């Protein structure tokens, strides 16, 4: 029964390989998506290093330049890149082609994205730095790395809105499992936690009867217990607020998908949903309140590397190793339909409809 109207839109927005694009960089290494304003892939094409800029207002007319860096990350929204080469550090104006800030470190970073509309996280193998692109100031450290995050891969890095709760996420292959690390850390406590965890985001949640927003701490794991979400409220309640009850459910794993796990988490503003998608390129839907799952299904055949927050649908984007460039959000009129007669959840569709940002 309803067994046509679904609590989620897909869309495609371009198929990179449509836009010169060669299928070879389109990976982690080579193609990144800080924002849903812009897709930037380092190609080399001959023995000339390019880098091209993807404006997704404006895709079918993308910027190909010679341009050599070993990474290359566009600003979340203004026409500003950051690039680096070895141990140095550039911060460019694109609009009025001119230099903003340099800096060299003393140790190679290994991973770096931009948190906000002016600040870039810089990892290295011990550290993790914010570097503002304003003014004069350099990186300044915000805490050394936890052992148990010793040889991963760093796969991402995020904070709150406030910049008071800090996570650093890797992974490591141990035998042939794909186990997930991260470091939460309190910048006003001055405390580290490592965490078992693939996938995760922060999220401003108001519940009913407080009168300020809570800061919420998500995270999705599958380790030797299966799969796991977590929605946790990080240090103490803002004063007046009742606590948050922490939520913990299973993320289920067909039994043909015994090697998928998470690698991607947004939160939606808007609609208080959890959008989690899975390295086979299965996406869930979670209620940030109670944790409940909306909705599961395989929405892309490849891979999915990248996602952002897509903004104009409080949604998630991400790329696929294809080059699709896709987006899933709530169809705002039929999340709540699905919800009363597939899910057969009346209270998560009253309450739903009387958070009413539908
Ligand atoms: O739009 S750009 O400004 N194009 C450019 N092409 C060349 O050749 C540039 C050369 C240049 C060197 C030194 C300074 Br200072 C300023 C510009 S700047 C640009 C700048 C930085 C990174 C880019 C990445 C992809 C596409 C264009 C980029």
């Amino acid at each position: 029964f309803m067994a046509q109207i679904l609590p989620i839109r897909f869309q495609e927005h371009l198929q990179l390989q449509n836009l010169g694009i060669n299928p070879a960089n389109i990976g982690f290494s080579t193609l990144t998506m800080e924002s849903d304003k812009f897709i930037c892939i380092r190609e080399k094409v001959g023995e000339q290093a390019q880098v091209v800029i993807i404006d997704m207002n404006d895709p079918s007319n993308p910027i190909r330049r010679p341009i050599s860096a070993d990474s290359a990350i566009m600003n979340p929204a203004s026409k500003v890149i950051a690039l680096k080469a070895g141990k140095t550090l550039q911060i460019f104006n694109i609009e009025m082609k001119s230099k903003m800030k340099a800096h060299t470190m003393t140790d190679d970073v290994t991973f770096w994205k931009w948190i906000s509309l002016n600040t870039v996280a810089l990892v290295t193998d011990n550290a993790v730095y914010h570097w503002s692109m304003e003014g004069e100031s350099q990186p300044v450290k915000m805490f050394d790395r936890h052992s148990s995050l010793a040889g991963c891969q760093i796969i991402n890095y995020r904070t709150d809105a406030k910049q008071k709760w800090l996570l650093l996420t890797g992974i490591s292959a141990q035998q042939n499992r794909v186990v997930g690390a991260m470091q939460l850390y309190s910048v006003d406590r001055k405390v580290s936690q490592p965490i078992e965890g693939h996938a995760a985001s922060f999220a401003q949640f108001k519940m009913e009867g407080n009168a300020e927003e809570s800061t919420l701490f998500c995270f999705a794991v599958r380790g030797q217990a299966g799969g796991k979400l977590h929605i946790i409220e990080v240090g103490t309640p803002p004063t007046g607020n009742q606590p948050f009850p922490k939520k913990a459910v299973d993320v289920f794993f067909p039994p043909e998908a015994q090697n998928d796990f998470p690698v991607a988490m947004q939160i939606s503003e808007k609609h208080d949903v959890v959008f989690l998608i899975t390295k086979y390129g299965y996406i869930h839907l979670y209620d940030l309140e109670t944790g409940t799952c909306i909705y599961m299904n395989r929405i892309s055949g490849e891979t999915i590397f990248v996602t952002a927050p897509h903004e104009a649908t409080a949604g998630i984007i991400g790329v696929n190793r294809k080059g699709q460039v896709l987006s899933v959000c709530v169809e705002e009129e039929n999340i709540i339909p699905y919800i009363t007669n597939v899910l057969q959840n009346p209270d998560l569709a009253l309450r739903m409809a009387v958070r009413n940002n539908l």
